[PDB]
C-alpha cells in the first residue's frame, strides 16, 4: 500500500546510501586494529561485534533485493556485492574441520566493499578497466611465451636444482621472478653457472624478449590515450570548414538571383 | 619622503636579491664542510657563526615586512620563508637537550630556502606542480588500495612472523617494499612459502594491480603535455581560415556594385 511507497522513496534515498557508507567505514576501522601478540579476551568480543555487523548487511541486501527482481541482476556490481555478503553469511554458521582455514579466509573478503560502494570509485575504476579489451592480444602473447619458456626450462634444468625448476607449477614462479629483474644474477643464474656453464644462453635472450613486449604494452595505452584528442581536433576543424562552406553560398545565391534582371 | 623611497630602492634592487642568494649559499657551505667527529674545539667557533647568520636573516625578515602589510600574506612563498626563519629563531631561544632530539631538526630545516629564494627555481618548481591537481584522484585510489591490502594482510601473515607483518604500522611498510620491486622474492615471499604453501596467491595479483595503475599514472602526464601543444596547433590553422575569407569577401562586394549598372 502506502508502505510500498515508503519503501520506494526511502530505499532509493541518498541518506540511506550515505549511512551505509559510514557504517562500512566504521566496520573497517573496527576490524583494523588487531596486533597478534595480544592474549586478551575482547578478541572474542570482536567476533561478537562481527556478528552484529553481519546481520545489518544481510537485512540491507534483502531491502535492496525487494525493489528490483529483474533489474537487480544486471548492473554487475551488485552481483559481486551479493557474493561477498553471501560468503560472509556462509562462514557464520559453519566452522572449519582442522587445518583447512579456507573458511576463515573468506571473512576477510568484506574489505573489498570499499571499492564497490562509493560511486566515484566505481566511475574511476571503470575508467581504468576501459583500456584492457584493446590490449588483450599482447597479454595472450606474453602468456604463450611463459608457457613455451617454462616447458623448455623445466626439462633442461630439472635433474639437478629441483626446487627452482623441478616441476612446472614452480618454474612459472621462477620465470616470473626473472622477469621483474630481481636477483636474477646473484641468486638464480650465477649458481647455475657453476654446473651448466652455458646457462647464460638461455636466460640472456629471455630478458630481451619479455622486456620488449613490456614496453610495447606501455605504448599501446599511450596510443589509446591519444586517439581521443585527435578526434576532437578533427571535429573542431570540420566545424569551421563547414562554416566557411556556409558563408559563400548565400552570395552564390545572390549571383543566381542577379541573372533574370 | 626620502626614507621610504630609499627603502623601496634597496628592496627591489637587483644587487640585494643576489646578496641574499650568496649569503644562503655561504651559510649552506659553512654548515656543509662539517666532517663529523672533528676531534677538536672549533665546533664552538661554528656555533658562534650560526648566531651571526640567524641575526642577518632576522634583519632581512624585518626589512621586507616594513614595506608591505597585505601584499605578503597573499603569497605562499614568503609565508614559507617566514615560517622557516621563525622556527630557527625558536630553536635559537630554547635548548637542544639530549633528552629530546626534536629541536636539531628545525635547525637543519633551514636548507629548503635555497630553492624558494632563487626565482628561476621557483618558476621551474611551479611549472612542475601544475600537473598534480587533476591527477589527485588516481592517488586517492592508490591510497585506498594500500589500506585495503594492509587490513587484509595483517590478519593472515601476522600470527607468525611478527616483525614484517606484526601490526599495521609495519605491514604498511612491508607492502611498500613489495610495491617497488626490490627483494620481494628472496626476502619476503619465499620465506613465507616454507610455512604457508599458498602464499603466492596473495602477492602475485598485488604486483598486477599496483604496477598497472603506476604506468597509467605515467600516461596521464604524457597526455597533459600533448594537450598544451595542441592548444597551439588548433589555433593557427583557424587563423589562416580568417585570411582565407577577408580577401574573397572583397570581390563579393564587387557583385554588390555592378547591379546599379545592370
Amino acid at each position: 500500500s502506502h508502505m510500498y511507497l515508503r519503501i520506494t522513496n526511502i530505499v532509493e534515498s541518498s541518506f540511506f546510501t550515505k549511512f551505509i557508507i559510514y557504517l562500512i567505514v566504521l566496520n573497517t576501522l573496527f576490524m583494523a586494529m588487531e596486533h597478534h601478540p595480544m592474549t586478551e579476551e575482547f578478541k572474542n568480543v570482536l567476533a561478537i561485534g562481527n556478528l552484529v555487523f553481519t546481520g545489518i548487511f544481510a537485512i540491507e541486501i534483502i531491502l535492496r533485493i525487494y525493489v528490483h527482481r529483474i533489474s537487480f541482476f544486471k548492473d554487475p556490481w551488485s552481483l559481486f556485492d551479493s557474493l561477498i555478503v553471501t560468503l560472509s553469511l556462509v562462514e557464520l554458521f559453519l566452522a572449519d574441520v582442522e587445518g583447512l582455514s579456507v573458511l576463515r579466509s573468506f571473512r576477510l573478503l568484506r574489505v573489498f566493499r570499499l571499492v564497490t560502494a562509493v560511486p566515484q570509485m566505481r566511475k574511476i575504476v571503470s575508467a581504468l578497466i576501459s583500456v584492457i579489451p584493446g590490449m588483450l592480444s599482447v597479454i595472450a602473447l606474453m602468456t604463450l611465451f611463459f608457457y613455451i619458456f617454462a616447458i623448455m626450462a623445466t626439462q633442461l634444468f630439472g635433474e639437478r636444482f629441483p626446487e627452482w625448476f623441478g616441476t612446472l607449477g614452480e618454474s612459472f614462479y621462477t620465470l616470473f621472478q626473472v622477469m621483474t629483474l630481481e636477483s636474477w644474477s646473484m641468486g638464480i643464474v650465477r649458481p647455475l653457472m657453476e654446473v651448466y656453464p652455458y646457462a647464460w644462453v638461455f636466460f640472456i635472450p629471455f630478458i630481451f624478449v619479455v622486456t620488449f613486449v613490456m614496453i610495447n604494452l606501455v605504448v599501446a595505452i599511450c596510443v589509446d590515450a591519444m586517439a581521443i584528442l585527435n578526434q576532437k581536433e578533427e571535429q573542431h576543424i570540420i566545424d569551421e570548414v563547414q562554416s566557411h562552406e556556409d558563408n559563400i553560398n548565400n552570395e552564390i545565391i545572390k549571383l543566381r538571383e542577379e541573372i533574370v534582371e
